[PDB]
DNA sequence: CATTAGA
DNA sequence: TCTAATG
């Protein structure tokens, strides 16, 4: 956790540019487990061979511990970081819509950078293009303040348009989060469930509802359950306009929600860790599911969830308040 | 780990 | 259809 600090983090510099720059998977993948042990590794790893002894170390990564212990810093890390032909596959890959394959492919072309892009916005696609319309907003963090005033707009519609259909942020938001990257709305409603075959409507419904105020603004991709935006708060009195912001909004049978629900919230930790109890206390939980573990190894069978709490219960944990999903 | 675009 | 991208 902070004893084998600087030797997992530039690990993970390395893979992060095999990933990226270059496009090896196997590289990349190998500087991460060896990332992943090196970081459970309890006691300080002084030395390349010490490190080595690791499932997962090579001889290769070694080499470089060494290095990297002998002399504060890596050649190949500090080649890597000076590299403009890298330095901006690190940066395209920013804007919204823009992967990898493409940063490389834009690279080749030429484009580095933003201005680049704008220049040639002809060769962006719709997203891309939404990307590199709200770079700026779409860095930006939300604040809980606006993250409030979201929440009412949509909640708001969605019971107008139909006063059953429930609906969630999840999210950090729902965790009390200071401040939020993105909205994400959780959605369902009583006639969808994981037979009655769809009712796409059921999202269309809603999204037109909310764009129809002004509160979607585009659309990023729109499917039969999953909406994905950008969206913004009214600008008041003027003087000062709202950022553009990224949204997403899912559709869910009604009978998968709270595992869903449950989920999004998390946190990762609150997850893994609700997830290992869920275990001993003889089940499985997944993204939408809560299952009886049979003992023959496996077993299936959805128990019946209601909200949060039954999920808790039949784990047997004590209902924990969003506010304290943390981990 | 899956859903949507795209070409 | 595959392949990319976001979550
Ligand atoms: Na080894
Ligand atoms: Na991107
Ligand atoms: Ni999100
Ligand atoms: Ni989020």
């Amino acid at each position: 956790e902070t004893l084998n600090g600087g030797i997992t983090d530039m690990l993970t510099e390395l893979a992060n540019f095999e990933k990226n720059v270059s496009q090896a998977i196997h590289k990349y993948n190998a500087y991460r487990k060896a990332a992943s042990v090196i970081a459970k590794y309890p006691h300080k790893i002084k030395s390349g061979a010490e490190a080595k002894k690791l499932p997962g170390v090579g001889t290769k990564i070694a080499e470089k511990i060494d290095e990297f212990l002998a002399t504060g810093k890596l050649r190949k890390l500090e080649k890597i970081r000076q590299d403009d032909t890298s330095s901006s596959i690190n940066f395209l890959t920013r804007v919204s819509g823009i992967g990898p394959s493409a940063a490389r492919k834009f690279v080749d072309e030429g484009i580095k950078t933003l201005e680049d892009l704008r220049k040639n916005e002809d060769k962006l696609n719709h997203h891309q293009r939404i990307g590199l319309k709200y770079f700026g907003d779409f860095e930006k963090r939300i604040p809980r303040e606006e993250m409030l005033q979201m929440q009412d707009i949509v909640l708001n519609e969605v019971k107008k348009v139909d006063s059953e259909y429930i609906a969630t942020v999840c999210g950090s938001f729902r965790r009390g989060a200071e401040s939020s990257g993105d909205m994400d709305v959780l959605l369902t409603h009583p006639s969808f469930t994981s037979e009655s075959t769809k009712q796409p409507k059921l999202l269309h419904q809603v999204v037109e509802q909310l764009q129809k105020v002004h509160f979607i603004t585009d659309t990023l991709s729109k499917g039969e359950t999953k909406f994905m935006g950008v969206c913004q708060l009214p600008s008041k009195n003027d003087e000062k306009e709202y950022p553009h912001r990224r949204i997403d909004i899912r559709l869910i049978p009604k009978d998968q929600y709270y595992c869903g629900v449950l989920y999004f919230t998390g946190s990762d930790i609150f997850n893994k860790n609700m997830r290992a109890h869920a275990l001993e206390k003889g089940f499985t939980i997944n993204e939408y599911t809560i299952r009886p573990l049979g003992v023959t190894g496996v077993a299936g069978e959805p128990l019946p969830v209601d909200s949060e709490k039954d999920i808790f219960d039949y784990i047997q944990w004590k209902y924990r308040e969003p506010k304290d999903r943390s981990e």
